[PDB]
């Protein structure tokens, strides 16, 4: 059942150095994914960015969540939308070394520092493309509280969006965490090109008339016990997911205790990763480099027509891929209809 393992070996001072070439990110298609579960292979569902949102400070994130509608874990349900949509705008895989969502690759640059938190994915060679399908682990049901926790996220999403159908002094209500609208993204990092999929949040538009993607983020504030985790891993983690799929802002909320708006901050993507850098708290290119490392090591090792997983557990010193016993039928699927 053990397959094969990639230690993490190599020193950040020898990745620290590495170059890693990384194609600019280019949106392929989109999809929409509608109130009642309808896909539409549209922008439909792309919210405009409201660029006051730094003026609701003291805005109570808990308004309208007695109305929320909470979201759907789909699975590997899910992933046959992302195929389906590349299916149908006729994007070749014929040479593409990987189609994921954006949450696997996350989880692959963030493990050159992440020592802590485990995952696991599903990997599925057919033909000569590897498909990468998220994994959740086991997690205890959430309760009411962390529900409302990320509720106030939501919540933040919608007051940092425009709504046109929003009357004046109207609370927001009825958000439902089932609507999404996901880019399509092609990138390549060193030599293995890829496909993702990746939930953009929000867009605005440049005074030269470009549309760019904006990340939406909440989190609590900050204190001297939050702050180095805050600028050690979280400001990691929303760097990768961002500069992965070429989003260049990211809008972070911080919220109170009891759910209080208390203060944003409006970051560029490349400035995030410059600070972290020049305060040697993360570098960007060691996460591009050891992902490198592990898309070689996989497409080296990964067979044709395979099933595996891939895993990162604790002691957080090795990637392991193991045999696995079956492949999603969204996958299956996919392949027979190309």
């Amino acid at each position: 059942r053990f397959v094969s393992e990639l230690k993490l070996s190599k020193s950040k001072e020898t990745l620290a150095r590495k170059q890693t070439n990384f194609q600019e990110p280019c949106e392929l298609t989109c999809y929409s994914r509608v109130e009642g579960g309808e896909v539409i292979y549209d922008d439909q569902g792309l919210r405009l960015f409201k660029r006051h949102i730094g003026e609701e400070i003291g805005a109570d994130l808990n308004q309208g969540y007695d109305t929320f509608i909470e979201k759907k874990d789909l699975g590997s349900e899910g992933f046959g939308d992302l195929l389906g949509s590349i299916r149908a705008k006729n994007i070749s895989l014929d040479n593409i070394h990987f189609v994921t969502f954006r949450n696997n690759l996350n989880k692959i640059l963030g493990a050159a520092y992440n020592r802590h938190e485990p995952w696991e994915m599903g990997v599925h060679k057919r033909n000569g493309t590897i498909y990468l399908d998220v994994h959740k682990l086991p997690e205890r049901p959430q309760s009411d509280l962390d529900r409302r926790r990320c509720y106030w996220g939501y919540c933040f999403e919608s007051l940092a969006t425009e709504d046109p159908g929003r009357a004046y002094g109207e609370e927001i209500h009825h958000v439902d965490a089932n609507v999404e609208f996901c880019s399509v993204v092609r990138t390549k990092l060193g030599a293995h090109r890829v496909m993702m999929g990746a939930e953009m949040d929000c867009c605005d538009v440049s005074d030269k008339g470009k549309r760019f993607y904006v990340e939406l983020k909440t989190t609590r504030e900050l204190d001297d016990r939050t702050v180095d985790r805050f600028e050690r891993e979280k400001l990691l983690k929303f760097w990768i997911q961002s500069f992965v799929a070429g989003v260049p802002y990211i809008v972070v909320g911080f919220r109170d205790d009891g759910g209080r708006l208390v203060r944003t901050e409006r970051l560029t993507t490349r400035d995030i990763a410059h600070r972290a850098r020049l305060k040697n708290y993360w570098q960007g290119g060691v996460c591009l480099a050891f992902a490198d490392e592990v898309l070689c090591w996989l497409y080296g090792t990964v067979k044709e027509n395979e099933d595996y997983i891939l895993q990162f557990v604790h002691p957080f010193m090795r990637l392991e891929l193991l045999q696995a016993q079956s492949c999603p039928d969204a996958i299956t699927n996919h392949v027979h209809l190309l």
